[PDB]
């Protein structure tokens, strides 16, 4: 336990870091959205206080109770309604497949949840046995996208060799133009196809993709104008296989500038200004 | 050359299909159950309270979905919960940042904390497999020698001790049998539906989202080893109906 003692080293500092980074990122998000908080719920009082003095003979002190049985009923899919009290399945046989879609690629918006308990019990098997399974059809499709990529750079890497164009740095121009398409054909291009379609704004769309790309956690959901809903499923499967590719990029980024900075503080607590 | 993608590809729309069809068989049912029993609620207190009426009441429920995308949250520590879903890539949409600042923040606090978080995972992913690695040596010793199958005994004892560990033992920290470990399983896979109470339940999830890593790459090496032995199954019986039509040529 030599390298081991040296591993724990580096994992507690690691550590340290995500805890800070946590740190950083909540006060920042407290900043943000806290004002926007305060001003929703100092209007959803007026709402009340309104309606409580334009409705005087209902039950003020069980009117809270029905509005906590609509927020119960929010959970699931609920848009209770006398005008169209009939309604429509949200476990219809696309909205189920949309579901399974969501579980095995561990998106899983949440927006629609199994109330049974069989539906539980298959879900967990189902997550169990769909996850891995997906991994092999990403792996491949990111495989499968990884030398189309290597067919496209290799065409590129012929149009400008110039004297010595430097190995080291052309590694740089291919990963530039890498990011250049990417986030147009996985980012851009799917996503102004959501603003005309689903009736969003510039950031919304580009936020919706990174979310879902980044595999946090609707397309299917929002509705303008049956061609729509299964290509946005191949749109998923590679940027999913793109997005795996970019976070891993970052992820190189940051062993480099971790190691930079490690050996730059290595430096700067040997020589203490001379 | 060999593509083995597209014929990976079929098998998943394939599980998607059966996944789908079994969903809505086990769900559209308690959806009309609860959905034809909120009309009589509502019907109930229409005519319990004439008071309110039809135009009023829609009125009400569109200022409840006008305050579903809102809902003190977003406090010093409900957003460092948010932000341990996005990296962790959980995500439960339980919160969502609403303002275009914290969108374009939280896009790039994703794209740096996912890599990030990746690396504490995968640093506490082999501090754990070592410690795994600790525990099988000495039993790898006591019956061992006593009297290829070893190996199915240990990841035996893996899965017996982990699904102790991270799903049982914890459980409550974080209601019924199943919906405690739906809950694990929803969370540790990502899926996602000194001092105070906070900092001990999320290193659970640190070192269980660790362990279903392993215990989903497990699975993954399951899946290889059944697609090889299926893979070389339908080579024999291609095999012999071959031989099969050759011989009603011959004789
Ligand atoms: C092994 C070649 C991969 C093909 C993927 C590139 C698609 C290029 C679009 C034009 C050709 C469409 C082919 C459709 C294949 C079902
Ligand atoms: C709730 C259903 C999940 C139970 C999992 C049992 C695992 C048994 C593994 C046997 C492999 C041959
Ligand atoms: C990598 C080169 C593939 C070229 C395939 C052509 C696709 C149509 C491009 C239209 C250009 C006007
Ligand atoms: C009912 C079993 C579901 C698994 C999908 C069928 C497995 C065989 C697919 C064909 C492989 C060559
Ligand atoms: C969010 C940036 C933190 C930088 C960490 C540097 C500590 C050595
Ligand atoms: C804000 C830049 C993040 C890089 C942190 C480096 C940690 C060694
Ligand atoms: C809206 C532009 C986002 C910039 C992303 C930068 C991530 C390193
Ligand atoms: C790189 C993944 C290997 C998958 C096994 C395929 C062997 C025919
Ligand atoms: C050829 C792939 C076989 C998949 C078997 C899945 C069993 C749950
Ligand atoms: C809830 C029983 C399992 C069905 C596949
Ligand atoms: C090196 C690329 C940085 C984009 C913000
Ligand atoms: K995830
Ligand atoms: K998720």
């Amino acid at each position: 336990s030599a390298i081991n003692v040296m591993k724990w080293k580096t994992v507690s500092t690691i550590f340290l870091v995500v805890v800070l980074y946590l740190i950083i990122g909540a006060t920042v998000f407290k900043a943000l959205e806290q004002p926007q908080e305060i001003s929703q719920r100092t209007t959803i009082v007026i709402q009340r206080e309104k309606f409580l003095r334009a409705h005087p003979c209902v039950s003020d002190q069980e009117l809270d109770e029905l509005i906590q049985q609509i927020v119960a009923a929010i959970n699931a899919g609920i848009i209770p309604l006398g005008a169209s009290s009939n309604q429509v399945s949200h476990w219809d046989l696309g909205s189920s497949f949309f579901f399974a879609g969501t579980v095995i690629t561990t998106i899983g918006f949440g927006n629609i949840s199994p109330r049974t308990e069989g539906g539980k019990i298959f879900c967990i098997i189902y997550a169990l046995l769909g996850i891995p399974l997906f991994g092999f059809l990403l792996a491949g499709v990111g495989d499968q996208l990884g030398t189309i990529f290597g067919k496209g750079i290799a065409k590129v890497e012929d149009t400008f060799i110039k004297w010595n164009v430097s190995q080291t740095k052309i590694r740089i121009i291919s990963t530039i133009i890498f990011i250049l398409f990417g986030c147009v054909l996985f980012v851009a291009l799917p996503a102004v196809i959501f603003k005309h379609i689903e009736g969003w704004s510039a950031l919304d769309a580009i936020y919706f993709v990174v979310i879902t790309l980044t595999t946090i956690g609707v397309a299917g959901g929002s509705d303008i104008e049956d061609f729509y809903k299964p290509v946005v499923w191949f749109w998923i499967l590679v940027g999913l296989a793109y997005f795996a590719a970019v976070l891993s990029m970052i992820g190189d980024w940051l062993r480099v500038i971790a190691k930079k900075t490690k050996e730059a503080v290595g430096e700067f607590r040997a020589h203490a200004a001379e």
